[PDB]
């Protein structure tokens, strides 16, 4: 098991664009493409990303090919968040699974999101920081995939996957 199964087990794998629940333009597995309106804007961002006009449709490989990057990126964020926000040993004193969860949590979160966060996180404390944690999974998740939601908090919780299992 693993983050990026663990990923691909939670975002599922789309070909086409659609929205998410929150209505956002979306593809592959978790590609947030665009939270507009229009489509082709959408499309548009799609285009450039693959940069091929695909016009809504992609590949495995293509997905494949965004969700890595997405995923090397969660991993990036995550470091810095608590980079900030003080307690980067905390980031540091981390476990695998703790911390893939995290990686989790914060994917595919947006500056704005992020920012939150991070406040949050802070304005929590060194021991306390915990419960931003679980306590930004629900909400994010909950009232429309709180299976997920739930499948998260516990494998950051315990450090076992057994629940993706």
């Amino acid at each position: 098991m693993n983050i990026f199964e663990m990923l691909r087990i939670d975002e599922g794998l789309r070909l086409k664009i659609y929205k998410d629940t929150e209505g956002y333009y979306t593809i592959g597995i978790g590609h947030l493409l665009t939270k507009s309106p229009s489509l082709n804007a959408a499309k548009s961002e799609l285009d450039k990303a693959i940069g091929r006009n695909t016009n809504g449709v992609i590949t495995k490989d293509e997905a494949e090919k965004l969700f890595n990057q997405d995923v090397d990126a969660a991993a990036a964020a995550v470091r810095g968040i608590l980079r900030n926000a003080k307690l980067k040993p905390v980031y540091d004193s981390l476990d695998a699974v703790r911390r893939a969860a995290l990686i989790n949590m914060v994917f595919q979160m947006g500056e704005t999101g992020v920012a939150g966060f991070t406040n949050s996180l802070r304005m929590l404390q060194q021991k306390r920081w915990d419960e931003a944690a679980v306590n930004l999974a629900k909400s994010r998740w909950y009232n429309q995939t709180p299976n997920r939601a739930k499948r998260v908090i516990t494998t950051f919780r315990t450090g076992t996957w057994d629940a993706y299992k």
